[PDB]
């Protein structure tokens, strides 16, 4: 539950489930994912549904979409890390930054699927989970695991929470664009 193995596993399945959902929206079963889909249990599915709803709102943030559409790199891992390290360089973590990270990593993977480069999939997911372990694992264990993500976004004005999620990601992309 709060074990490092469960926290890593849930992070992997959350990232996978979000990518697979967007993959299916664009191409049904056609996209070559190159990671085996894992059936999700009841608790993890609730987290995946939360991330799905936040992802849809982030998709409708114009400034953020402009910034993400502006990344066109042969090395998505390098921009992923620049954004990840900047976002968490302040040392004041909360679930909105975690969500923004998983959202941005998923978009990087989707641009690889959409360009028929399935090896970037494992590279980006590997980097995301490595970053999860090195930077975020201690804080998530302190929170009691992933369940608190659900509390964070469980309010009627979750869209106002999501302004700050989009905001922190836009700020780190602006940093990377000036690097």
């Amino acid at each position: 539950p709060t074990s490092s193995e469960q926290i890593m596993k849930t992070g992997a399945l959350l990232l996978q489930g979000f990518i697979q959902d967007r993959a299916g929206r664009m191409g049904g079963e056609a996209p070559e994912l190159a990671l085996d889909p894992v059936p999700q249990d009841a608790s993890t599915k609730k987290l995946s549904e939360c991330l799905k709803r936040i992802g849809d709102e982030l998709d409708s943030n114009m400034e953020l979409q402009r910034m993400i559409a502006a990344v066109d790199t042969d090395s998505p891992r390098e921009v992923f890390f620049r954004v990840a390290a900047d976002m968490f360089s302040d040392g004041n973590f909360n679930w909105g930054r975690v969500v923004a990270l998983f959202y941005f990593a998923s978009k990087l993977v989707l641009k690889a699927l959409c360009t028929k480069v399935p090896e970037l999939i494992r590279t980006i997911m590997g980097a995301t989970l490595d970053f999860l372990r090195e930077r975020l694992l201690g804080w998530i264990q302190d929170q009691g695991g992933w369940d608190g993500l659900l509390s964070y976004f469980g309010t009627p004005t979750w869209q106002t929470v999501t302004i700050f999620v989009a905001g922190v990601l836009t700020a780190s992309l602006t940093i990377w664009k000036k690097m």
